[PDB]
Formats: C-alpha cells, structure tokens, sequence
C-alpha cells in the first residue's frame, strides 16, 4: 500500500510518499511544489503521480484558502480506489511557529523552507500508526 | 446535450434538466432534493442521475461553508465527459427577498416554496444565453 500524506498549500504545497508493505515502512518520495497556478490541473497530476491508495490530508476549515482544494481532492478521488483521510493538526499549541519548529526537528531526526515537507512527511507517519 | 443547472443547498438543493438540441430548449425535469446528512453520496448519486453534459453552479461567495460542495462536484466531474460551469448570482442587487422574488416569478413566466428550483432554472437559462 502507498500512502500519500500532504500538507495542503497554496504557493507551498508539499508531500510525502511512503511505502508500507509488512510492518514495514519506507520512505520512497518527498517533494515541494507550486498550486499557487492552475492549481486543479497541478492537484490532480501531482498527487496521481505515485498512484497512491491512500491519501493523507490535514483539517483545513471553510475560512481557508486551502479548503477549495480538500474538497477538490475528496470528489476527485471519490469513489475510486485511492481512499482520501482527513486528520487534524499533527502538532498543536503553543504558537504557529513553535508547532512549525518540532515538525522540522522531528522530519530530520526521523530521516536517519522545511516545515511544509516536514508536516507532509509527519502526517504520513502519524497515520501508518494506526 | 443535457443540461444540469443546480441551485447548491443544505437542505434546499433543488436542479433542473434541460435538454438542448437544434437551438431549442426543453425542460425534461426539475427536482428537489436534501444534502442534509452523506451529501457527498446524494451530491453524486443526484447530478449524474439525469447523466448531464453540462453542470451549471453558482458561485457561494467569500469564505462560504458551502463552497465545499462547488469544489467536490468540480474534482469529481475533472477530466470526464461533464463540463462544471460556475456562474456569478443570476439575480443581484437589493435584499434577499426581492433576489428571491423576482426568480419565482420571473420562473413563473417562461415555465410555459419555489424559489430553489426557480434560482436553478433561472441558472440554466442563463447559462444557455452563451
Ligand atoms: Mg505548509
Ligand atoms: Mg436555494
């Protein structure tokens, strides 16, 4: 199963591939990329591009920017094979930053403009567990 | 080709069915529906029921909770054989009463609570003058 978690973003989308066969998890991609333009057509081709058969996202809230393109990505992939989750924040408290700084620390601990690969990343591993 | 013309809604969804071939429009349904609970499923299983060939929306506005809606049936219907059109408010301009109003009647008249499926007839037609 290829799990694909992102970490929804206008100008700074980013996201993680993993590979989790038998306990075992892997890490098979990461990229940063750009919704800032023709963001539909960059949503789709992006996140199709691994064919992952599950898609990871993080709570986003009608207020957001980045609400348009939840939803776009749960009818696209409605009714498919890829089966679209939605979690909430990986890390909260303390401030925006503060939340933005564990996330890095914990991506490159875990490894052996970062904070939006790391979230993408963290929010993958936070799903596998479980 | 089939025209599907929708007037988004919680619980007042409503869309109408136009049929248009040699420059000639002919009503073929008009249907009121309810996205109060898995609108997701109703959402799906109601705009390709009459298999359209034209999805007709209307814009919800700055940071509506119902914008989730436009943007799901947009990623469901991207890259198939339906086009999703987004159009501003057919009717602007003084209160909401008036906007109301003057669909209903306005319906009334070239037919030839109501003002859901007005607003989602009124929607098509205007959509077809282009
Ligand atoms: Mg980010
Ligand atoms: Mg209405």
């Amino acid at each position: 199963t290829i799990i694909c978690s992102v970490d929804i973003g206008i100008k700074n989308p980013a996201y993680t591939i993993f590979r989790y066969e038998d306990s075992k998890v892997s890490l098979i991609a990461i990229e940063k990329s750009d919704w800032s333009d023709n963001w539909e057509y960059n949503v789709t081709k992006d996140l199709t591009k691994y064919n992952p058969d599950i898609i990871v996202l993080e709570k986003q809230g009608y207020r957001s920017p980045n609400a348009k393109i939840i939803y776009f990505i749960k009818g696209f992939f409605y009714n498919t094979n890829t089966s679209v989750i939605v979690r909430n924040p990986t890390f909260q408290g303390g401030s925006y930053s503060d939340r933005k700084k564990q996330s890095v620390i914990t991506f490159m601990d875990k490894l052996s403009k970062l904070d939006d690969i790391a979230d993408s990343f963290n929010l993958g591993i936070a799903y596998i567990e479980s």
